[PDB]
């Protein structure tokens, strides 16, 4: 296109809202080919990731860890207004992988504290991403204190299997998984610090083991547990968007499985199919698709179960139904 | 189907047999669905890890590490009782990722010591996949320490490839492999403990570095050569399936090939072809099918070497035959 | 038979350096032939960073990577590999391409003074690994740099997942080493006078799992500056990727992988649309990828720990015209 026909085209803006929820969205598109407006604040924020009042600087897109979903539809536009307040210390950027050009943006978003910058962007390939900060020199430090989060640029057409069948939700979640590398004393307590750039040699070191300290999903250990369970009932058909920018994961549904699992997280190559255990490298976003058939509480999480149980990636789900005794059932319950 | 109809249905009680080996059984499904009747006791067991005696307080399913392969088809239910002697110390269940629902069964199956428990369930998915232990607070420790294997859900209609061919072997076997990670002292040496539970919080530390001390098939270094070793012909087909319940791995037949491989372990998921390494994530199965075409030793191996040859991760075949000279010759052998 | 393969052609090709790639078809040019290649093994020391960090590396053809051999699918390919008596060590080859011998590996042992011929059929299409492999020292041949992959094309060339053709303009080979230095108490790597007496304290290091540094083309910043890979709007490129001991997860920032055969073989259907594609510990992985904007791109292992501290980043310095449509600053960073 034009740059004349592309300001003829309609403007939608979007509110977005904070993960694991998803903002507004319709799965197949409403119309034709739109320029899709974001707005997002970048705050620098201590956040506790731990029971033990463990911290991190976090560069938290949006104020959250992961920044929010954006959804738009292949070859719309996405138009981000991003915004570094001058109450932050650090120049930050965006690279988002669904782009194509200037490092995904970073080379035209740097933008220090007091300024912004309006990036526009061709999603001309469908599939869940990864978005990061990466300022040249720093580019890790920014991604493993939280400055990640994705993208889903659905077919025009909605989700489809690998035969062309239509694969509708009902539901959508998106987790972000952040491995986190936070310094220690000689007794091996967390160390806290005043300031984001007084943790960096400290953190440089600890990140060259390879070795996180705390992987865990929506920014903190038990951030999707307890009252914060994602929700479904039996019958009902859910997308997980899961994504990790530094690291590799595998995903699981304790209880369930991945129906149809596009695991490049891109809706061109056809999705695998009654997965247990799906597998997303670092530096890419994956998705799920999943028909409930039970109630009852399920765990999902990174299936190291180390990564998992010790280290903080396990969340919940809460789903409301009847059971099930053809697909399972206590024939003798534990008894002596 | 209701409680009455799957009354009705047959049964088969299977003898289970120990890795690398499989129970005897049909690749075209046998008639219409069976309840098919499993048992296993579950042993806390001393094991020896390597040749200078290292051992672990393994959680032995049917007492080996890892557990039997168990064989069904697709829409056969799988009924195990699983049963926890007095003589153990610690309550476990098990997790089927083949089922639906409860945790995969976790959660109807805590058994204490002095107990047992029946739990059926239909196998609505074809696929290799992991079964584990997981008790609530202790799930990562339970599964390093051995509490793991692996199922096969065949198609009724047996293997085929992504296109429609039979898929037939002439052999199976299944490797399971395992991180653990064993305590050492100040001078570097494995520490030995009179309990499971003394080695508890010494494990933990060693978990949390996701650095293994070994890896290992079939439960030990060397598990799977000298006499040990797996064998077959020129000219035979055989299906290698290898399960991670925790970790990633990447197996490679070295001076051979995976012709096809269902990396995902999933059937319906059609297989990858004329793979030279192939990778399972932790946390589920992958089987790979292969015709040898040469005479002689082959190694097995996790494709990291230094897990392979430092750690434990390599078994050998031994391959009768004759050799040939089109796929392979050497022209001039090592001379001055 | 017997008198066929005797009378198949033979054909000489002398190797160039990765990242670049000796000539070669897309398509086969005639039926089968024998492809001789010739490759002595140096032992050297390298440096493999800005602080003059050293290894004594196992250098086929006397670069790590080794070299990209590049043949058609029921070609043999022929190896001539020369051992020189300056070298200490015994090496040898495992093609994973190959099939008997584990590789290769069981005919081609040959010890500093030695030299040996190994043929094989090239019967899968693909990219493929092949390495040094040494009974009992397979790791640390492989780790201090003895590896490379071939190239074994269609005849018919490459095509996408519907049969339609994907002909590159260029190809490069990019290797991705992991090294493993020893240092002592004070942070300080280690040198060593001769490679064994580097062994005990490098598998000491092996078996922590945690590469000390992980690069491309045998050191940090290789394919950087001027160093940086080329191409310009609108052309093809074909990136061939190997790792021979460790997991990796290529990305090109900025671009993407438009049909990538993430498990190297040409007979399972390349994924599209790629951002971030993973290729395990012990295979090759090839990418294909149109550029569609001018300026500098990084290419990386995107563990980012891994790209930017230590060194698995490559830079493509492309030409041409940029493309509003597909990307543009609407406000530049401003007040
Ligand atoms: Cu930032
Ligand atoms: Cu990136
Ligand atoms: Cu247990
Ligand atoms: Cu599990
Ligand atoms: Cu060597
Ligand atoms: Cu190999």
């Amino acid at each position: 296109a034009t740059a004349a026909e592309i300001a003829a085209l309609p403007r939608q803006k979007v509110e977005l809202v904070d993960p694991p929820f998803v903002h507004a969205h319709s799965q197949v598109a409403e119309g034709g080919p739109k320029v899709v407006e974001f707005t997002m604040v970048i705050e620098e924020k201590k956040i506790v990731i731990d029971d033990a009042g463990t911290e991190v600087h976090a560069m938290a897109f949006n104020g959250t860890v992961p920044g929010p979903l954006m959804v738009v539809h292949q070859d719309d536009y996405l138009e981000l207004t991003l915004i570094n307040p001058e109450t932050n210390t650090l120049m930050h950027n965006i690279d988002f992988h669904a782009a194509t050009g200037a490092l995904g943006g970073g080379g035209l978003t740097e933008i220090n504290p007091g300024e912004k910058t309006i990036l526009r962007f061709k999603a001309t390939k469908p599939g869940v991403f990864v978005y990061h900060c990466a300022p040249p020199g720093m580019v890790p430090w920014h991604v493993v204190s939280g400055g990640n989060g994705a993208i889903m640029v659905l077919p025009r057409e909605g989700l489809h299997d690998g035969k062309g069948k239509a694969l509708t939700y009902d539901k959508i979640y998106y987790v972000g998984e952040q491995d986190f590398y936070v310094p220690r004393d000689e007794n091996g307590k967390y160390k806290k610090y005043e300031a984001p750039g007084d943790a960096y040699e400290d953190t440089v070191k600890v990140m060259r083991t390879l070795t996180p300290t705390h992987v865990v999903f929506n920014g903190a250990v038990g951030a999707l547990t307890g009252d914060k369970a994602m929700t479904a009932a039996v019958g009902e058909k859910v997308l997980i968007v899961h994504s990790q920018a530094n690291r590799d994961t595998r995903p699981h549904l304790i209880g369930g499985h991945g129906d149809y699992v596009w695991a490049t997280g891109k809706f061109n190559t056809p999705p695998d199919v009654d997965q247990e255990t799906w597998f997303i490298p670092g530096g890419a976003a994956g998705a799920a698709f999943y028909t409930f058939q039970q109630p009852g509480i399920y765990a999902y999480v990174n299936h190291n179960l180390i990564e998992a149980f010790e280290l903080g990636a396990a969340a919940h789900f809460k789903v409301t139904g009847e059971w099930n005794d053809d697909l399972m059932t206590s024939v003798l319950a534990p008894s002596g």
